[PDB]
DNA sequence: ACCAGTCCGGAAATTT
DNA sequence: AAATTTCCGGACTGGT
């Protein structure tokens, strides 16, 4: 029963991550997907899954916009914000 | 002009 | 029902 956004915050909050996913302004809710492959490769491992790739996380991540629980940060490119502070 | 990559939302189907 | 997953085609951007 994991949301997208709850993932990808556990990936944040965890150590050993920088590679992959990274906090541009922690105060901010600001994080990049440095690497977006490798996050989507394992966003479809958790619902066991070997086919999720960043154009489909990324659409989910488009479904946050009018929830007001993820915007994309314009011009920054992998570039999301949490609204609610994470 | 072409190409490759990012980002967008529409629909539809599927899964929680 | 809600949260995606799947598939896609366009706009925009930068380089060649």
């Amino acid at each position: 029963s994991v949301t997208l956004w709850q993932f990808l915050l556990q990936l944040l909050r965890e150590q050993g991550n920088g590679h992959i996913i990274s906090w541009t302004s922690r105060d901010g809710g600001e994080f990049k997907l440095v690497d977006a492959e490798e996050v989507a490769r394992l966003w479809g491992l958790r619902k066991n899954k070997t086919n999720m790739n960043y154009d489909k996380l990324s659409r989910a991540l488009r479904y946050y916009y009018d929830k007001n629980i993820i915007r994309k940060v314009s011009g920054q490119k992998f570039v999301y914000k949490f609204v609610s502070y994470p």
